Order: structure tokens, then sequence, then C-alpha cells
């Protein structure tokens, strides 16, 4: 049913993100099982860190690494895992890990759900604190994870973000 | 799967309500997408208000306004969004908005889930504080919402509530 | 979709548990409806007690009592109702109620989600406090429930636990 | 400073209760240290039970058992440990333990803080569910506690409650 | 001890606010008792509203209305009632009620506790959403309160805010 | 009042720790002000990390760095900031920062509050996960803090821990 959900209304400008992990939650990392569509516990994280933003993916996309693009979505309040939020891509956090290339997009709630992020149009528009903190989380989160590692490659603009969306959508399609 | 869920066991006396928003939660308003059945964020509310009761709808119903009846269900404890609770209708809060007529029913957990609300048989049986507070929420919640408004038209009995249930069920059916 | 979920990867050693009720939650007892697969409120508990562990079941199993085996899964952090966790059976709490025989298994997160419970291989490996507390909960939880009762019959090893899993799986299958 | 706090405005009708443990909290039992006035952890409870109401005491009182009277105060919402609430006594739960006689009073927020409990004038006015549940908690809470036990002796009216308040106040005074 | 706390390091530019009510909490309104210094429940609010910011006061100040100035302090995270936060005044919300004149200041965490609010220097620097929402809360919060009312008189700058601080400090002093 | 609190019952074996920051809380770092004894916000942390254990200090102690020893206390449940817990020292985490030498002790609830940590007698008795995670937190927590840094120097036994307690007590005394 969650596997039924669109990529967006008007890709890559207007997309839907399926939330897997809420902002500020306990460090349980969940994932939607592509087969059933149910939320599965992937791992209990060992580090005393929490996701700075709601974390999820854009359905009907296949990124370079085998998986749908992953998106981080700031909100006034934490969202329920498994809920879909309409968003608008604004930047990318480039990082390579041991999968190879695992960019995380940054998307802000679309303006129809709230006007609070209307001024956030590109990656420099986002608070520096927050960017520092996302980078920082991704750099350290798998610290205590034996066979897992991340090189935080840097930040990219909304155009690069939107290129990734299209490219991944296409990658999954036929057309 | 949630779109599979019945209206009730024995409509309008015994109904099932699909919970969209929990009592006392952060002001995120979710909704079940009729197409996929997943929970979607509709809007981040701007007012510093919270739903006094769990909020949801009765599936397989079509109210006047295009949507299933909406129900408010008091409980000892907040329920998870997307869960179904068996209830018994006891009153209605009449209000017209810019959709036209948007009555909210008030339903209490059926007696098989708890005996705590057995004495609540009709609308006057409900605490005055609570009624004041629901009315009050509905009157003000979209205050900061540009193109949205509500005239809280008053309270109605369980018979009026049950008439709405039947009428909406029928409206959606064929028969 | 949740009714689609497997029993396990490699039954009875490696199973999946579908979580209905989180550890430490408010005393709302939910259940997955076999027909729709949605989470339904079963009862508001009257006692001022909370489940010591996440509570759930193993799909595609039919226990003696008509239902799938029920499993209690300790975790660092409470899990979301409706999520699946991979586990490894380690003991059983035997108890008969007014259904007849309602053993609850005890399963620990598999080692791929966390190494924290690697040392927990059998029932004596589990903290005494916790065992006392599960027994204790099951003994008293339906105290204020008119037509419901439990005789906590005692604890059993992982072999007995795994026998139950197989036996219930088989019971549900054909083969 | 908390040891400075009065017994009440107009004892025994109008009293102040110093809250030690909130309603519904994790099972940590705190206590105010008479010497410093700070909140001290007394014990981590082993049972999977939670206090049904905010729990505290009336300062400047000496009960039979060596301690100030203990009061249970229902509220719409859980209170912070160490805060004082103005209340009005309405009933008593008689029970003897291994201290000897440890009645717990039941007090409702005074009407100046809320009108919600104005109808609660005597012990029969209180919900049956709640009374069952307090009795029930007190009966079982120290179950797993080696050298601790309770015989829940039954419920008493507001007059008996108010007699205890006066008697304990006097017991502590001179006059 | 809380009655011992200074007004600020360097009044009115650098002040300390004693937090009475946290941001986003349940609608319990607490207050520090000037006599003991303990936190007292003042009222259970009847409206389904929550304070948008942490709410408190500046000690050693006497406002026009008989009380210390009241301050609203935004923070990344809710603060504990009774804790002191160092802040910097940036604006005022003028409103008259039935006390007569009850301005609420708006203060941001000082830069030594966080750099997140360094850009917030004056009242226009604060998000519009937030200002709308504070105004909005103050306008409606005592709606269901019989003998209580508020006319939200409008917003003022940091200079007006700082004038109030000095003036109130002086009012309480001698010198 | 909190400045009145003893170091312990029977130093260094049996000590009291005054809790400043709870386990798993939002990343607000509080501190008790030696002058008033009230809890003060020190800093909003910028990293998306949370204290793995309740964090506090032993009153009437002066460590090398100018401050009382700091203690980390695991508990079943998070404690309230400002509450005192009786503990028993079991290990030390040596680390030097830009203060110079800032060892953090590790103390477990005394056995009179719970038997759950009776087996924890020395530093190797503590879970490896937890030790990894404390080390890990201390190593990274001030990452985004300009003028602050930590070299996690390693772990030490209970004897070294108890030597620190005595030495710091003495340092503060006269005798």
């Amino acid at each position: 049913s969650l596997l039924n959900v669109p990529a967006g209304k008007d890709l890559p400008e207007d997309i839907y993100v399926v939330i897997e992990i809420p902002a500020n939650a306990d460090p349980i990392k969940y994932e939607i099982d592509k087969e059933s569509g149910a939320l599965f516990v992937d791992r209990f994280m060992s580090t005393a860190m929490f996701y700075p933003c709601n974390y999820g993916y854009i359905n009907h996309t296949l990124s370079l690494d085998g998986d749908p693009v992953d998106v981080l979505v700031p909100t006034p309040y934490p969202l329920q895992p498994g809920s879909v939020t309409r968003c608008r891509p604004v930047g990318v956090l480039k990082m390579t890990d041991e999968a190879g290339e695992d960019a995380k997009l940054v998307a802000v709630p679309h303006s129809k759900l709230s006007k609070e992020y209307d001024h956030i149009k590109d990656v420099n528009d986002l608070p520096e604190l927050l960017k520092a903190q996302i980078a920082h989380f991704f750099e350290h989160y798998k610290d205590l994870e034996k066979g897992k590692w991340v090189k935080v490659e840097g930040w990219e603009n909304a155009e690069a973000a939107k290129a990734e969306i299209v490219a991944s959508f296409e990658r999954a399609k036929n057309k």
C-alpha cells in the first residue's frame, strides 16, 4: 500500500517521501520491506546519536547504490514512521560509504502543508547549525559498527538534488 | 487494508473508527489516502492547539461534504494513528465551514474494550468541560489558516448522530 | 501486507515477530486483524500495569489456543506497533488461562540487529528480575477483568520454545 | 523550601500536597528528604506497574507510621515531582503494611485550579474503575519486594480522611 | 534558592529567566511561590492549547501588574520547569487583560548557550509564524475562563522590551 | 538545599550523586549553580547525540579541574534532573580536555534501591556496548563546539574511581 505510493505529484519539484525514521527518535533504524511493505527493524544503533531530521525515501526510485533515494525532511514536529509527506528538494549531502555512493537529499515540507519553509529554496538557505549536524551524524553514526563506514563528501545544491531524483526515477522506470 | 475495514459490526449502534490523529498529539494533521491507504501529512497546523480527542473516520461512508463521517473518540490513553477502535455514537457537533457542512460525531469506546464509558449514552452524558473544549478547538484551530473557516453550529444528540451514520453509509453504498 | 510477512528466515532458530504492543506503553492492548491486517484496539486494560517487553506474534503459526504463538521481545528501545523484528527464541513462559494453554515465548533480537543479546542463548541467560517481572505481569494483568484468568505455569528452555514454533507452523501449514 | 510549605490554607478542607511521584510515570519511587528538601530516589520498583495518580504528602503532618499523610491526586495531566497542588480530601484507602497502618488519602484538585472535580465530594463520587485500580496497585506493587507487604484494608469517606489530616497535623504540632 | 537568583548578568541586555512552564507541555500552568520558592500548580487550563515557548519570569523585577516581567523563550528543546536560562530580550507582546497591562517579553537564549539565535536581534527578526502563534495563544488561552480576558495590544521592539526590564528592576529595588 | 546534600553515607563505597542531566534526554546540558543551588542551562548542544546515562556530580568534592567529580549512573529509567541517587562507584573513564583532566566516574545504583546491578562490582562487569558508547559520546559530543575538545584517555577500575572520590572529598574539606 506504501509500495503503491507515487514518487511525486510533479517530479522532481514536488515529491512524496515515505518516512521510515522520525526526527529525534530512539536510535532504532527501521526500513520498509519492499516485499510486504511493512516496517522492519534493521538495527539497533550502538551510538548515543539520533537522526536530526525525519528520514525516508522516494518510492519508485533506484539510486546508484541499489536503493531508492533517501531523504531527510525537517518538520516542526516528528512524523510517524510509515507516513508520507509532500516535499520539495533543496540540497544534497554527498558521501560515499561501503555501498559506494550514498547521497542523502534534503527536502522541505511542500508549501501546501506549511509556509514555514517557503524561504528555503536552496542549500545555503538551510540553517548552518542543521547542516553541520546532519553532516556530523552521517560522519559518526556507524562508528561502533564493525563493517560499516562513511566519508562525508560535502553538500550540493537543489539542481544536483533534482538531477538525482529524475535520474533515479528513470533508472527504476522503463521509459 | 485500512480501506478494507468495515463501517461497523452493527451500524449505527456499533461502528469502527479508523484513527488518523491521536488525542493530545503534536499538531500534525494526517489523513488516510483513499488510493493507497497510507497515512499522509495534510498540514502542519500553525496554532498552538491540540486535538482534545483521537480523531478519525468511519470507512465506507460518504458525508455531505464529500468525505466519510469524522469521529472524535475519547479514551483513557492516546491511540496510534492508523488503528481501528470499536465505538458507539453518542452526539454530534454541528458546524459549517467552507466545505459547507462538517459535523463531527462523538463516539465512545464500545463496552467490550472498557466499561469506563458505559454511562455515556447521550450527548448530555459527556462532561461539559470536554464539550466546551471540542467546540472551542473546532472554532479556533484554523485561525491562522488563510482560506479556511468554521462556524460551530452547536451540539446534537445520539439519534441525530446515528441518522448521519446511516445516511452516509447509504450514500456510499448502492442499496 | 503484515499478513504477508513470513514466520522466519530459518524457523525456529531465526524468526520474525510482528509487534502489536510496545514495551512500556500505555495499557492499550492492540491486535492485528487477520482479515484486513490493520491494528485494532482490543481493550483498554483496567490495571495500572505495563507490558515489560514488546509483545507480538509469529505469522503463519497456529498455536494450541487458536492463535499464532505470542512472543515477548526485549529491546534497548520500544518498538512501533506493526513493525517486524528479526529474533531468536530463548525460553517459554507456560501458563494456562481460560482459553486453555497460552504459553508466551521469549525472543531476543537476532544478532544482525544488535550484539547486545548474543550471550542470551537459553532461558537462564535472561535476567532474573525480568523473568520475575514478566511472570508477574501475566499473573496479574487481567485481575480487574471479570471473565479472564491466568495460572502462570512456569518457565521453559529454548528447545521447548523452538518445538512450539515448529509445531505451530506445521499446524497452520498443510505439509 | 519545600520543607517550608504549609499543610494547607484551611485544614483539612483545603490542603496543599507536595507531589513526589507523577501519575503514569516510570516506576521510580522518589521521596523528599526532610533534611535537605531535595528529591531522592528511594527505589527502582521491580513490578511492571505505574502509579495511577500523582502521589505525594501533606507537609507538617505526622501520620501514625512516622511519616506525613500520603495523598493520591488525580489530574487531567501528570504533574512535576516537587510541585505543590492545592486539593480537597475526599476519601481514604485503608491498608496496613509492615510499618503497621498506612492509609493513603485521595484528594482532588481544589476548584480554583479546575472545575472538573467539583462533583467529587465524597468517596463514592470517584469512578469505580479508578478506585479498583488504586486498591489494585497498592495490593500488588511491592510483590517482588522481599521484605515488604500490604493488606488493603478497604475504603473510607471524606470525614474519616479529614479526621486523619487534623489528627496528623496535631500530632506534628505542639498545640 | 530560586528566589536567590539574579535578574541578570548585565541588565537589560543579559538577563536570566526562571522557567515556570516548558514549551509544548500539557496545559498545566505552574508558578513559583515567592514565599517558599517551590513550583505550585495555579490552574489546569480548559482549552486544548499549549504554550508555544518556554514561559517564565525575571526575578527581582516588579512589573506594572504586581508581578515580575514574564518572558517567553524559544529553544531547540523544552526546558525543565524551575531551571534558569540566560537570555537576551528582543521584543514585547503588549496586551492588557483584567489585571490591566500584561506585556510578555520575548527573549532568546544568550549566544554563550547556543549560536542558533544570534541573528535574532529585534522583533522583526523572529519568525512571523511564531509571532502569529504567540499572539494567537495569548488571545485565546483563557477563553473558557469565566473571569479572565485579554486584548492583545500588538508587538514592540527590543528597546521597548529593555525599557520594561530596567523600569521593573528599578521598581523592585530602592536605588 | 541541593548544596546541603552529603557526598555519601560511607565514602567512597556509598555515595550520593546529584543528577543534572537524565539518560536519553534532549541535548540540553544543565548544571546546578553553586550559589543558588538552582538548575541552570549551560548550553544547547549542537550535535545530534544524547547522554547514554544520567549524568551528575558528588557534592562536597573538588576534582582536579575545579569541579566536583562527575558521575554517570545507569538506571532502568531516566531520572529527574535535580534528584539524588544513592550509588556505588565501579570504574572511571579517563580523558583530558581543555580544562586538563576530566575523568568521569561510573556509578551504579546502590543495592538498596534495586538488585539489578549487584553483579556490577568492577569496570569489566559493565556491558561492553555501554562502555563503548560512553567513550564514544565523550569523544564526539563537543565536536561542533569551537573552543572545546576531548582526548578519551581510557578506562579504570573501581579502586582508581574510589581513590578519586576520597582525594576530591579531601581536597574540598580541611581535614
